[PDB]
């Protein structure tokens, strides 16, 4: 069918540090900035991959599994694990980078979902994607199903949002 | 068994509007930044249901219904929907509030999940909740079965962290 | 004469937690950070009210009556107190929400004057308000001494604008 | 009785152009960030009188007199008019630097009163103040005014404070 | 040949405390926050040196002396110290103003050239410049051959930026 | 001698996209944003070599080669390109990542000078550092030469530095 492209095409890094300006209780990041930065880079790898605008259009899950402190190394890994006709399916690693240890421990995961747009503001096709090395074989290969379970909770969503529009 | 609070004890509004710094494509909010909003607003109602601190645990989803102009009027309503042990889904309704034709559109809907700490970190236990009004019923009454969608995608979520923690 | 708004209908709550980029000395907040709050809500309770685009014309007053921590959850709350042909007094008050043993002290005070304006930037009338509750009566009911106090002191406001642009 | 300091001992000048993260409407600074940097810079003058830590007790007024644009050059200018026993009055002008046509024209002009505060927090005394030049002569003179005025706000704002305590 | 501006007419100061969000370690400033706040004042000279917009062409050096605190008044003087034909050399000083001892430090020191523009965004000719008091004189005199070892620079960097094209 | 680190192991990249709040002139980028972006970026990749907190001695220079407009996506790569006892120069390259035509231009370069430190805060000694592949070794064989060059500007920085002392 379409032109395709390799998830490590899309793969993109980012690093940053955890300044007292990001963090809410004594010394720990907060949520909230941990979202945006996640959001930030998530679109930068589905830009890359859609060449294109993009548009976020759900956050599908952040899980945030340690605590994030100040002065902390982010490094975020994003890329694109599943491709929809317009659609992308964004993963992003978190991981701290400790210069002391070198130990590299995963932080949080997330998935979102961008839709790539055209100049007049309308959703755009976006290249098909296929893995190399193991790791995005790993997400390649769990998609399918995150996106199915995405389509279920879109109509659960939908029932819910005709009855907040009758009140 | 437990304690319990109404659903309006921990009801939360937030008022704000959307400032150039808040916008990445022209004119329009960045998804980032609403999560950011939405994280503080629910992380509010979560510490007034515990009567503690709270941590964000996950972000379930977040839906975007509709692109945010600079300039526009955001309505945020947290409230908590569900209690667990020592864990409450917050639900956030955020509206855009068109003040020249009163009209308060649904632009976006999220789902986190908080625990509740003491003052040492660990997990503490929260308030039951009940419904009075409408909309809280429905939240309510439809929270049982996202809270066991919750147990699945965190069952294959650990999933991909023991397989990301081999390479 | 004029059509007339409810105080309620314009009034505005927003939540906000203090967080340590809102402080200047050891876990206060900074008194510029609060005045920018305050303008922002007593801003979009101005909005509802006249039905249009407003800018500030004067802060009337700020009384700082309590410090804040970090950590801290504000509440404002915002309403028009008063309306001129073209010009609104709104009145914001600031609480701290202790979720630990539900007070909710005042921690501050402000009166601000807004100006409504239509699309070309010229002021624009304003609904008359009305008080409902105790509390909306109260402010209602001082509004007119403080605004002719207001009168004086732009008279000499402008005695010292005339000495100044003679040096 | 007590030590003196010139006028021109704690005068402090502060110039910052304005950036799109500054403004509200298109292209124009919004009140709150102006108010912000007036408590910075008033702050700044505070201390250097003093000789101390600084608080805002209350902002006396704001009068906005000009709009301000992005691109914006800003020249905030504070003194100490007025040195109560640990209180201190601080008027700040603003002015516009065109520096196209060199004039500096008076956009905004505030009143504040800082209190001077000891290393535990309690108010400490300040030195006197005089004036040298005119303009300093000016706001040295009309200052003993504006205090009474303040004097007879803060019996009304009493009286509004305390019955808000009964609601 | 052209027309010549004081280098006192051009001097600008810029006074601003160090808040929590401008540290990155412990209560101290991060190196990034400073470079900003020296390229917003500079640019705030070379506007007035000028009469025109302006934009960084090269930061030729910061030189960081003294760790700068938390609760630190700096005090930044930008000045046009050298004029090229549509270049100007602008040197910042940004000294701690410690308030309790009445001591200056110098904390860093830093030069950088700006590029004066027209409405259309081409360089624009700027006034030349001449000292007046010692300090002046001192930049206006060592100016000559810190240009000269800019342009040998400017040659090396040329080379590497020809290399790097290659790859 | 000592212990050696590749310059490999210390590169970093990090992708960050232009929004309005990073513009100054209109949709462009401020340079001081810019400088602070270069600084973290660069401050990470010292911490990655040094396995060590480090602070920033010196902007041994920036420039601005292209200007950068919103919505640019920017690629940092900072590394070690130099190891002195206890500093390091780190060299940090910036390009433009344009996704519809996939150019990649170099937008700016700067040399930093970062030293390492223990955790009393004095200079910590760093391990040494080689290239491997061909950008590498341009860098780590034009270093010395700046290093020598950066010697003569320290000392010519000095004695401006005694001069403003006696003022
Ligand atoms: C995202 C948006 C353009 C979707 O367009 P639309 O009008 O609904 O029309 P479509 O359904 O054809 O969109 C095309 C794709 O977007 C997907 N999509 C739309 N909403 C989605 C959602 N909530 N979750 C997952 N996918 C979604 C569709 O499934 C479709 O995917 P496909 O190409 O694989 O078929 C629209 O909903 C929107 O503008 N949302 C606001 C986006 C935003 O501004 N976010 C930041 C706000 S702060
Ligand atoms: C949230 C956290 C304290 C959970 O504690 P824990 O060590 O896993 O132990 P527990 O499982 O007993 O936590 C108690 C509750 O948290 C819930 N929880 C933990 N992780 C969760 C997740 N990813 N999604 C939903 N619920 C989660 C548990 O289900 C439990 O709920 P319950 O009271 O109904 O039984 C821990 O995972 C953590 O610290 N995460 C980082 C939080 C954070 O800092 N977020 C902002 C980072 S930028
Ligand atoms: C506010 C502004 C539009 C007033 O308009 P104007 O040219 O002075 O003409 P008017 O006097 O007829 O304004 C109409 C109303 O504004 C009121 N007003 C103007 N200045 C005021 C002041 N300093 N304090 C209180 N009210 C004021 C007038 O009293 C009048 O009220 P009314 O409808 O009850 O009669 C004008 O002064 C302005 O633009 N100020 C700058 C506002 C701003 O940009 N603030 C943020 C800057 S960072
Ligand atoms: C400012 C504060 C220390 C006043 O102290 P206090 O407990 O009221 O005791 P005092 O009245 O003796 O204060 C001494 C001086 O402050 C003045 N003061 C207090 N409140 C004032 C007000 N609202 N307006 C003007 N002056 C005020 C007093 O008049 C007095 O002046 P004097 O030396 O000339 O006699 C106290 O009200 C406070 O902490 N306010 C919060 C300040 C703050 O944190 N602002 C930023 C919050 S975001
Ligand atoms: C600055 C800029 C306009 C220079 O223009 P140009 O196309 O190179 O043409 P010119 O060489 O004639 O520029 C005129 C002057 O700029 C000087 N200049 C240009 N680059 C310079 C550099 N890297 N260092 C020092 N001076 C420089 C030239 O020496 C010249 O000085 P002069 O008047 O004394 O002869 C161009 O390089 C540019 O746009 N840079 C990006 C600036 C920017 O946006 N900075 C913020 C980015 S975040
Ligand atoms: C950087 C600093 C620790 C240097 O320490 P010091 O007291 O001068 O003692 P030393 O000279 O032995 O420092 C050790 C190394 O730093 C280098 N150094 C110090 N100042 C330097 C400068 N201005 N430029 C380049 N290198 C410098 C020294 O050359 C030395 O390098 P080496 O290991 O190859 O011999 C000290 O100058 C400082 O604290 N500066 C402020 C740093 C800062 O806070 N920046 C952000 C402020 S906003």
């Amino acid at each position: 069918d379409r032109p395709m492209k390799s998830m490590s095409e899309s793969k993109c890094y980012k690093n940053r540090q955890v300044f007292p300006q990001d963090t809410a209780h004594h010394h720990t990041m907060f949520g909230g900035t941990l979202m945006a930065n996640i959001d930030e880079i998530a679109a930068i790898t589905a830009m890359k991959h859609a060449g294109a605008q993009v548009v976020t259009a759900s956050t599908d899950s952040v899980d945030f599994l340690k605590p994030i402190k100040t002065g902390d190394i982010l490094q975020y890994v994003a890329m694109v694990s599943y491709a929809g006709t317009s659609s992308m399916e964004v993963v992003v690693q978190i991981r701290i980078d400790d210069v002391f240890n070198n130990k590299h421990d995963l932080a949080a995961l997330s998935y979102l979902t961008f839709v790539a747009l055209d100049d007049e503001g309308k959703p755009k096709h976006v290249p098909g994607v296929y893995p190399e090395d193991d790791v995005e074989k790993w997400f390649y290969d769990t998609a399918p199903q995150r996106v199915e379970r995405r389509k279920a909770r879109r109509i659960e969503s939908k029932q819910t949002i005709e009855y907040l529009a009758q009140a």
